[PDB]
């Protein structure tokens, strides 16, 4: 009944025309689980690596098959007959069967695929909500969600250096009003933005791209959004921001090279220049603030910036522990961005989370640029009463998904729902 | 068991960040479905009205929490008993209780959030797949993909009167590989553009809307996205166009008015523009060349091209039955495209692509501007076998999901699925 | 079938020979739950008042039949019907019922029986582990055991100050090793205070109270025991102490009286001492130090020796989440006893637990000076990880019943079990 | 169903912190039975014998892997597929099994722990209390307890020469009210010892062990601690002795050396002074009054005591049928100490009580020094309408998880209960 019959997997496609891995599995009694992976890297020193099959003349390049090959051929016939419970038991043997650090044998996307079907085919077996299974009963608390509105850098052709700004409702009374202030302030900022003339169109994550002529002036322009749709800049509303420093970062000269301010600062001049952009704007969170190796610049910014704004690693930790404890240990970081993908298991996942709770760091849990119609990290948000989540603008389904999953879960807790607002932020 | 024991709306958010339906219905024994209804119009003369709220200050007046209570409040007690397999009865009951022509008093978006959770529920019960719930054992056609790529018209900021240009993978063996075709000649056509140094974000059908100086500037650059990604213009991929032509039709003096084109047209010339178009490029397909009224010059263009090229109304017909048969009747068009949201149950859909198939006329089940996660589009297209499709660009999950869908689909069917290529023209 | 059919109270007999309250709660399909409450004090100002008789001639004024009524008479109508995995909305309800902060309309024992036996009762419907049940798929560490070994202050008629030393198996590689060494060294113990020709007869909690000269004759005599035993102190054994120092705290004069050390000294003094001890012992935990209301002195504790040293509030925090937020705002201690029945409901037990956790302090899983057969504390200790817990000495089976539970639970986790040792200490 | 699928033991700790066998059997049907061994002796020519690893290094020789082993191994293999309610036929398989008298090859604490989860498992599969499981629809009657008090002996170091004073309380009307007087009594004995300035910590059976000056000494406080309580010594409650008069026998001049008193007394003697002290204390039972091998001695105590006192037999009979049989015949006591792990067997325990009872012998079912959570013998003593029962004290979980199974059982019977008093001595 709760043994597993069959372990499935097809390739499908994520939310940017590209091959991903889906996995399905089937109790002996029809309990069923299906889970969809998003988007990974196939390489990347500290991160479980995605499997592509690299050829050429198919999709270019980045076809799964390969991964689906692994699941269907060598995963399936180790697990038939597992209890489909012994979640933690099951991602030991995933590991085990690739044998490697960085899961590159069968795939991370594999290995993924897997693990989560198991644990929705387990919720389904159990007939109890994913987000409850995961989390056990106590799992109540819905997330503060930062949503994607502008972006920069590598991910526009404007002249801002920051690669993405986004919003936090903080303010709202319930995550069902939080989710309605963002996508208002989401159709606000389309009304600025066309009155200047600017693009409207969206990229990966929902948000708009248009030509801006500076960070500043983005800032200034989701400020005025967000007044023009009733909602009070800092008390109701709050600004994160990606800055995805190591994409400026020159490591030749060990400096960061701003082409839209047209300047060149030291860490230490970054840190002046995000205290200055955060005493002048209502910002709660920055992420990746400096470049991914330059620890002694994150030490100096988190003793500056640490107890009134969340610092975020991303490419700094990676998901990854030991990149964790390591700023843990050294006063780097108060935050840390989760993605299931780049580490591999639920369990693995779990792990982490907990590592950064017990340090009062927060885990905020994380979308890709490649999504799926998937929402289980809706449910590993609520699971953790992790308190917030990143999952893109109120636009395009592949981001929607999540935001209506955390719509059908707070619905569900009734008045058992929890919504911290700005007390979310446990590391401040 | 088959019995509904209960019926419940909620509020949700679709693909562009506004609210629309979500309906769940639950038997006696468990079974489930779940439905969520796409974006249809709160108006227009004779397409069913769907309920918006229009509170100026809740969501800019899109708020559907009108249509939510009727489901819970007004339906779901008419409902409670129901044997859930009666879809037929289930149907004809909403539309008793509705008592309007256009659905406008229960509201349009609740009666087809109600009317398809239910069939999903079905399956569910009966344990089949929807496909097959819906059509019988027969169904076992996977259609052609009409995939948006390139935005004009009312739909972009370009040079460009065409409202939309589409891809179809006339030449793939099967869907899978017509979905491949699809996705690598998108990244192409990006690539392309990129080159250009033209915009590559994404409008909400998942396509691009680039500065393009032309009609044929668009077309000749698909055709060159085509030729790279490796495939014959033609021989395996065709172009579709919805021209939209109401939005340039000037109602004053009964010509058309191509801003972009930068002259005016007779519909006599009209229709030579389109042959002369359909000269130079491999369209096999063109919607709504016509004003939704000039029914006279649909007459001409049907007698001009119709027995080589496909002529969708979409407008034109607006999934109405009673219009359907005064084009049959009078020679208009050789194609329908079918909006179930347009119409409002799925007994009322399923009886207007019967009767465009026993008149020769193809029936194309087609996506929303704004979208969900649903994808019962695509079991209806499988279980009508109607042999085409129109759900967007290989790109957003709002669009990919119904992908994936017919992917899962032609998967289940294994050896007995069919895939028609240029045959689904039965019209033609 | 989840849903409650019965909810029922009646009077048993704790480890002390004094009545409290066992509850048995049953589901329509006969799943099945038993709780019993372990002792809590009638008052105290901030802790949830068990509610006794008071009459004279029965069992000394110690009866719980009200509490025993209000459950069978008051709380069981309004539970018939609920589903009984509704833990959450369970707690919510009993909370409302009662009506007052501290829980003494309906009495903490009568509420906290009902909470646990409903949550035995899922774990039965569910046919999953309580501890899984209670703290999801990712519950899985074993905690070290604090095992009272000697007692002093006014749980003895010694010369020694220190209300109980406990020894801490860090060294362990698993929990049922971690236990064995604990039973070794008691039994080492024994045999040495034999020697002396002092007496072996047990307290409360299952340790002894010889006629010692002195805080240090003690902790000397501890680490003979242990040495005796076999194990290396320090490295594979550390001590625990809980001073209770509100006992022997002068009220008058703000400082304290040691009867058996034959001084008194300051705040700074008491630190002093402390520091000298751990300088000289393996003390790697210190509860209660100063006195539940020497906020100030605390604070100086925990700047002087929180850093490298365990500092646990028990009576200063009283399992309250109101004081334990006072305490880690104002920098006051890094630990906190968690006693299910001071508080009330597993809900508030379970958000005590996380606010500690989320602030880099330690969850001490406490049992009563009355216990029972009951062990749900072990079950609450691995769902949350917590790492740690005190339930006795490993003699008297109101202790033992707890260990047990534990090498079950070890037993039943298999490969997927952990036990951090000194790791556990995730505050130092 | 009834068919066990799974035999499984485990080892754990009893009350004393000494490792013990706990056996868990499962059914086909998920029916399951948990029982857990009392400490026995590992040699005595007469009795089962436990099996111990007597490994010095490891819980000083008390180690049960082997008997664990036993049974995973050994046993359990040819349980498998046996019909769990078979009882009778199980218990001859784990005795022919093992093939020697004392059981000393598999252990009688691998048998025990086999036998007795069998018949837990059984009444589960069966759905019926264990008591009405063993004891048929007759099974009602709720037992006195003989409730240990204050020690001597051997169990002190005190002038007390008496092992045991235990007290009855056979004027309750239920065994609800048994507890409690026995309770009030234990509460008002401690607060005489501490008055005297003796100490009020506990040994092994939960009772006191004060420096009394003399066998009467004791007599008459304990008489005081039931007058201070409020009860009337002799018609509300009588005292009880085990003497364990092997432990002052001298074996070389055949007398009886009481240092206590200070005094050395034949057989004879010893008759005169129980006689005496039976004349002046409502003593109403005495246990093992001479030695185990002075046969002729019980004859003449019993000739002379036999008709207004019960005489218990415990290392006399040490729970064995032929020494039973052999007392019987001879006019040897008239009644017998059954001790379930000194037989090995549920069958041959109740083989041995019905011996009694048809030679008008009660049979007092009995605790063991080392004792678990385990209540198995409170059910044993309703099943076969015992009258009497010995625990222990009113105080440690080890004692008091057996009077609770009894409050259980009494009320789950209700109207049907009976509770003898002074009448359960049907040897009288």
């Amino acid at each position: 009944m709760p043994y597993i019959v069959d372990v499935y997997a097809r390739e499908v496609l994520d939310s940017r025309g590209n091959p991903t891995v889906e996995v399905e599995v089937y109790t002996e009694t029809g309990a069923f689980g299906r889970a969809l992976v998003p988007s990974g890297a196939s390489t990347g020193e500290y991160e479980a690596v995605e499997l592509r099959d690299g050829d050429k003349d198919r999709y270019l390049g980045k076809g799964v098959l390969t991964a689906v090959n692994n699941v269907n051929e060598i995963i399936a016939p180790e697990l038939l007959g597992f209890d489909v419970t012994e979640q933690n038991a099951i991602d030991q043997l995933l590991i085990e069967l690739d044998g490697t650090e960085n899961k590159g044998k069968l795939g991370a996307n594999a290995i993924l695929g897997v693990s989560m079907a198991c644990a929705r085919a387990a919720a389904d077996f159990l007939q109890i909500p994913l987000y409850q299974y995961l989390g056990g009963f106590n799992s109540k608390t819905l997330p503060v969600p930062m949503m994607n509105i502008v972006n920069g850098g590598e991910h526009a052709d404007n002249n801002v250096d920051i690669q993405e700004f986004m919003i936090m409702p903080v303010g709202a009374p319930n995550f069902r009003e939080a989710l309605r202030m963002g996508a208002q302030i989401f159709h606000s900022l389309k009304s600025v933005l066309s009155a200047k003339g600017l693009n409207t169109a969206v990229g990966d994550e929902g948000g708009f791209a248009p030509n801006l002529g500076s960070n500043e002036e983005a800032l200034q322009t989701i400020v005025e959004a967000i007044e023009k749709a009733g909602f009070k800049p800092g008390e109701e509303v709050k600004l994160a921001m990606d800055a995805a420093s190591s994409e400026f970062y020159n490591k030749e000269d060990g400096k960061y090279h701003l082409s839209g301010e047209g300047v060149v600062k030291t860490s230490a001049e970054m840190v002046d220049w995000y205290e200055e952009l955060v005493s002048k704007y209502p910002i709660i969170s920055i992420e990746d603030g400096l470049d991914e190796n330059d620890w002694e610049g994150h030490k100096l910014l988190t003793e500056r910036l640490g107890k009134k704004v969340q610092l975020v690693g991303d490419d700094l930790f990676v998901t990854n522990t030991k990149k964790l404890s390591e700023g843990i240990k050294n006063g780097v970081g108060n935050s840390i961005l989760i993605k299931v993908n780049q580490i591999g298991t639920l369990t693995e996942t779990f792990d982490a989370i907990e590592m950064a709770k017990r340090a009062g760091y927060t885990a905020v849990i994380s979308h890709r640029s490649g999504e799926t119609e998937d929402s289980t990290i809706a449910d590993i948000a609520v699971a953790t009463n992790a308190g917030q989540i990143k999952t893109g603008a109120p636009s395009r389904t592949d981001r929607v998904a999540k935001y209506n999953q955390l719509l059908r879960i707070e619905d569900q807790l009734a008045e058992t729902a929890q919504y911290h607002g700005i007390n979310s932020f446990y590391n401040l």
